[PDB]
């Protein structure tokens, strides 16, 4: 162990399979990581891959990966026997040496299905998030494929990190710029947060415990409501709560760290 949960082996190999057929000589590496791996595994998780390869894929190569994993995903929830799958490839040359911000080449996800289904992808780009993606699977993953990440890659500078972490929080700013996605931005401002008071990632679960002590009555009631809905336990009407997320993401901009809390830097 690390291990591979026994409930999403099979398509987890699956996976494996399809995206070595696909990519053929120009793969490097599978890994696995995220919550299967690092904990919090629930009814709707995705099961999140990186795919690691050395040369673009062909438009050939890309929409057959696409097509081919829509038949392998479902939309979370919609099968206890059949996850989403959330796969993201990028090229070894943005991450050794490292390029920041480093690009994406494609990105596979169910919030994609509609379009991924009418042949329209994501077109490589640009994306902080990767910056850490690595950084997570440095400390937590499975290689199915390849060398295990500290082999392959290398940590991003403390500085990289930091602006990494505070690009999203920069950008949410407005009601459009979270409805949708209200628990979802509520439980990764924690994350955020733990991550630049302690250095240490953790679940979605566990950094919405860390934080609700430390707030005000007000704010940790927002984060309460959006961690019980993540685990099951409520549903909300997130119209009639927006006014308070938009004043929670208020307060974790004005009072998330601007630099790693130092003896707490990540490592
Ligand atoms: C790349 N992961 C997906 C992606 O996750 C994004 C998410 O991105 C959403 C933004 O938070 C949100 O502000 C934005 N809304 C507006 N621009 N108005 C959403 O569009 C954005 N989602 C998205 N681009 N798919 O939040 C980031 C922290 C993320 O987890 C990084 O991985 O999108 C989520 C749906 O929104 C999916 O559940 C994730 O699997
Ligand atoms: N400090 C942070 N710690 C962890 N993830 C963070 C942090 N800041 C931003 N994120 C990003 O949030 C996303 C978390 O991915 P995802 O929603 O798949 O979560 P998960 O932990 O696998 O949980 P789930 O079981 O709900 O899928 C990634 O894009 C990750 O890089
Ligand atoms: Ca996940
Ligand atoms: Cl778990």
């Amino acid at each position: 162990t690390l291990s591979i949960p026994p409930s999403i082996q099979c398509q987890t190999e699956a996976a494996c399979r399809l995206i070595t057929r696909v990519t053929g000589d120009t793969l490097r590496a599978i890994h696995l990581y995220g919550s299967a791996v690092a904990g919090g595994l629930k009814p709707n998780s995705d099961i999140d891959l990186l795919v690691t390869i050395c040369q673009p894929l062909t438009e050939a190569q890309r929409a057959t990966l696409m097509q081919e994993l829509l038949a392998l995903s479902s939309p979370p929830g919609a099968s206890a026997e059949k996850r989403a799958l959330q796969v993201t490839v990028v090229l070894y040359s943005q991450l050794v040496p490292w390029c920041f911000p480093p690009s994406r080449e494609m990105q596979f996800g169910e919030w994609l299905r509609e379009d991924i289904c009418q042949g329209i992808y994501e077109p490589a780009q640009q994306d902080w998030d990767m910056v850490l993606l690595i950084t997570q699977i440095l400390e937590t993953s499975i290689p199915l494929k390849g060398e295990r990440a500290e082999r392959l890659f290398t940590p991003a500078p403390a500085a990289q990190l930091l602006k990494a972490l505070r690009y999203p929080l920069d950008l949410w700013q407005s009601t459009a710029d979270v409805q949708g996605d209200e628990y979802h931005i509520v439980l990764t401002l924690a994350r955020i947060w733990y991550t630049l008071s302690t250095g240490r990632f953790t679940s979605k679960d566990a950094a919405a415990d860390w934080l609700l002590p430390q707030l005000p009555e007000d704010y940790a009631a927002t984060l309460r409501a959006a961690q019980r809905e993540y685990l099951g336990l409520e549903q909300q009407d997130w119209h009639i709560l927006l006014p308070a997320v938009v004043r929670f993401v208020d307060f974790a901009k004005a009072h998330i760290p601007t630099q790693f809390t130092g003896h707490h830097h990540h490592h």
